[PDB]
């Protein structure tokens, strides 16, 4: 049986990949590029704010002083971040809380495997910090999504190896991630856009401990 779950906060837990998704759009079309839809965001999903930014302007063959690299990811944290104050707990996904007190209930640890630096105010705003038994920093880890590093932190923070875990992600790099930590991948999203050589399910409803048991058993 696995000893814990190492969830991804944003497209997972709640809506705000959605928010990172229109900050970055209006971010890039400021500076002249047009090419942030949603097919390329699925590269961006899971990736650091600086990896997004280099993303995007690589997608235009861009190149900015590194005065202005941080304005503009200062520009669109700021504007995210007041995006996201009238997030409450109504905005949890279907069944993540559900799943938060279950796996409380059967001593499962739960650690935040997020990349974002909003991720514990997130929590707060949506009354889930005292479910988390641990936060994994990201900005402690030397490498972010895609590399394992934060999935691998999460893990050690709640004293459970990777391969006794399951991840939860909505991303292409988040699952990567997830794999290459030794930990069990279980996404949330269309095939289209996540692979079809993992588990996916296609709303957050499916992630019961029924269903991470009935997923753990088949590996
Ligand atoms: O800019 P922040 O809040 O540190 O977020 C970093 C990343 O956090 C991840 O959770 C999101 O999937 C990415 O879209 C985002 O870029
Ligand atoms: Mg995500
Ligand atoms: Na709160």
């Amino acid at each position: 049986m696995f000893k814990a779950v190492l969830f991804d906060l944003d497209g997972v837990i709640t809506d705000t990949a959605e928010y990172h998704f229109r900050a970055w759009k209006a971010l890039a079309e400021e500076i002249g590029i047009n090419g942030v839809d949603r097919q390329f965001n699925e590269q961006l999903k899971g990736v650091s704010a600086e990896d997004s930014l280099q993303k995007i302007l690589d997608l235009a063959d861009k190149k900015v002083s590194a005065e202005e690299f941080k304005e503009l990811a200062k520009r669109k944290n700021d504007n995210y971040v007041k995006m996201i104050q009238d997030v409450s707990p109504a905005d949890v996904y279907p069944g993540i809380l559900q799943l938060l007190k279950d796996l409380r209930s059967n001593k499962i640890k739960i650690a935040l495997a997020s990349a974002s630096k909003n991720g514990p105010f997130l929590l707060e705003r949506m009354n889930l910090t005292g479910y988390f038994d641990a936060i994994a920093d990201p900005a402690e880890v030397a490498a972010s999504k895609p590399a394992p590093d934060i999935f691998i932190a999460a893990a050690h923070a709640v004293g459970v190896a990777p391969s006794e875990s399951i991840g939860l992600e909505d991303s292409q790099a988040g699952i990567q991630a997830i794999k290459d930590s030794g930990a069990l991948p279980i996404g949330v999203g269309r095939p289209e856009d996540l692979g079809d050589d993992i588990v996916i399910v296609p709303d957050t409803s499916h992630y019961t401990l029924e269903f991470l048991k009935e997923v753990w058993l088949q590996k």
